[PDB]
C-alpha cells in the first residue's frame, strides 16, 4: 500500500529564490542534503511553506531535478502539485514524475469558488495523470475550499489517493476527528496534521503523519519530538513540545513561513526573502525567532 | 478631465472571455462581444474581471483580449482590464502590458494563497499604481479571495493618487446608505464607490453607488443599461419593475454562481461556445432549461 510511504515526519524545507523567482539550486541543494544527512521520513518540496504558487511551471520543475538528484530513491520525495486549471496541475502531476518524484500533493488551490463536485473531478484527473500515490492538501487557509466529510470519503476511494494532510480541527479533539473519519475513509488511508504546534497532541493522539515546517529547516529535534510521539510516550513527547513553544508561538502569530525565512536567514542556510507580496519579519521580530532558536539548541 | 473617477461612474459591462480547453481566447467571438457592448453605449468595458476568467489565462492570452478589446472600440469607449497576480512582480508587469495594449483603467484584486497583511496587500497595491499611469480601481471580491480589506485600509489604498474607486461586495445586511455614509466621509474627495453582485446592485445604486459592475451586462448589455439609468436617475420604481425582469436570473446566479449562469446564456445566445475554465464546470441540464426560461422572461 503506497500510503506507508506517507507515515511519519515529512520534512517541508523552503525553496530559496531570488526576487525574479529564480530558484537558487545551490543552497536548495544544501537544505535537500541536510534532510537526507538528518534521515527525515521524506521530503515535502513545493509545499505552501515551499512557495510553490509563487514559482513557474520550470522553476518548479527545476527544484523537483534538483532535489531527486540528491535523494536517488533513497528517501521518499513528495512534491507539491497545485494550479487554479485542472490542465496545468495535470501538466505538473507529470512533469513531477518525469523529474523523480515519489509522490504528489495536491491542493485544491482556488480563485472562482469550486463545488464539492468540481474538486472530485479536478482530484481524479490528476490522479490519473500519473502512476504516483496523491496526498490530499486540505488547508483551506490557502486554498478557500472546504472539504465536506462525503467529499474526502469520495476521494480516499480514488485508487492512487492514499493520504491527507489535515488542518487542525478548531476543536484540538484529533481522537474524535480520526474516530469519525478513519471507518469512513478507505482502509489504511493516512491521516496525518499540519500546523506544527498542534502535531505532537495529534500524532499522539494517533495521527499517522506530521507535515512538518519545522523539520524542513531543523530536523533533529523535529525526529525526536516525533518519535517519542509516535511511540505514544505521552510524558516524553510533552516535555519535547515544550522546547518548541517559543517557536510554536512566533508561528501562530505571525505565520509560519514568514518565521521560518527569519530562521533559515538566522542559521546561515538562505539569504533570500519570501516572495513579494509577502514580506519578511521587523528587526525586533526576527530577534524573537533568534531567541527562540536558543531555546531549542 | 480632472479627476479619474468619473471613468468608473455607471454601468461597467463584465464580458466573458471566450477561450478554448487549452485556454487560447477565442478573439472572434470576443470581438464581437466587445462590439454588442460598444453599440449599447455602456459606460465602460470591463474585461478580464472575474467574470471574463482573468486568473485562467496566461499573460499572452490577457495581453492578447486587451488588444482585441482596444481595436474594437478604438477609445469610444472606457476599457478596464483586470490586472491580479499571486505575486507582485507578475500583477506589475501585467499592468504595464495592459496599458501598453491600450487599457484606459486597471482593475486590481489582492489574489491570494499564504494569507496577506494588512500592510502586505498596501505595499503590493502601491507598487502595482506606481507602475502605469493608469487610474485603478480596488477589486473588492472577498469570496475570490478571502481577504478582507479594513476600513483602516481602504483609507490607505483610497489616497494612492491614481486609485480612484472600489468595487465593494453587497454588505451582509443590505445597509447600502449605511456603508456609504460611512466610508464617503474616511475615503479621499469624490473616491467613486461601487458595487457588484447583479441582484442587489439597483438596490445598491438607488441608496447613491457610484457603479454596478455588472455580470449581466457583459452580455445583455441593453436591458442592462435601461435598468441602469433607470437607479442613476432616482425613478426608483422604474427601477425595480426593470429589476424584477432579471429576477428569475438573479436567483439562478445567487443558486450557482453567476459564472456558471452567464457561461450558460452566451451558449444558449449563441453568442459562445466556451465553457468555463476546468475545473470550473458547468451546469446540469435541467439548470440550462432554467437558464433558457430566466432568458425569455427577460426578454
Ligand atoms: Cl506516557
Amino acid at each position: 500500500d503506497m500510503a506507508t510511504r506517507f507515515k511519519g515526519l515529512s520534512a517541508f524545507p523552503i525553496t530559496p529564490a531570488d526576487e525574479a523567482g529564480r530558484v537558487d539550486i545551490e543552497a536548495f541543494s544544501a537544505l535537500i542534503a541536510r534532510l537526507d544527512a538528518a534521515e527525515v521520513d521524506s521530503v515535502g518540496i513545493l509545499g505552501s511553506t515551499g512557495i510553490y504558487m509563487y514559482l513557474t511551471r520550470e522553476e518548479r520543475r527545476r527544484a523537483i531535478e534538483a532535489a531527486a538528484t540528491i535523494l536517488r530513491g533513497r528517501r521518499t520525495l513528495m512534491a507539491g502539485i497545485g494550479a487554479l486549471r485542472t490542465d496545468e496541475a495535470v501538466a505538473l502531476a507529470k512533469d513531477a514524475e518525469a523529474a523523480g518524484a515519489d509522490a504528489l500533493l495536491l491542493a485544491p488551490v482556488s480563485y472562482t469558488p469550486l463545488t464539492q463536485e468540481e474538486a472530485y473531478h479536478h482530484f481524479a484527473a490528476v490522479a490519473g495523470a500519473t502512476a504516483l500515490p496523491l496526498a490530499i492538501y486540505n488547508n483551506p487557509t490557502t486554498t478557500r475550499f472546504t472539504f465536506s466529510d462525503e467529499l474526502l470519503v469520495r476521494l480516499a476511494y480514488i485508487p492512487n489517493i492514499r493520504a491527507i494532510k489535515m488542518p487542525l480541527p478548531a476543536d484540538a479533539d484529533y481522537a474524535g476527528e480520526l474516530a469519525r473519519l478513519r471507518p469512513k475513509l478507505s482502509d489504511d488511508f493516512a491521516i496525518g496534521y499540519s500546523g506544527d504546534w498542534g502535531c505532537t497532541d495529534a500524532t499522539l493522539a494517533g495521527g499517522d503523519t506530521w507535515y512538518s515546517v519545522v523539520a524542513g529547516l531543523l530536523p533533529v529535534p523535529a525526529l525526536q519530538l516525533m518519535r517519542a510521539a509516535q511511540a505514544g510516550n505521552a510524558e516524553e513527547a510533552k516535555r519535547l513540545d515544550a522546547t518548541f513553544q517559543p517557536l510554536w508561538a512566533l508561528f501562530k502569530e505571525f505565520g509560519s513561513i514568514r518565521v521560518i525565512y527569519a530562521a533559515a536567514n538566522i542559521l546561515s542556510l538562505t539569504v533570500s526573502e519570501p516572495p513579494r507580496p509577502i514580506l519578511p519579519l521587523t528587526s525586533a521580530e526576527r530577534q524573537r525567532v533568534e531567541e527562540a532558536l536558543e531555546a531549542l539548541s
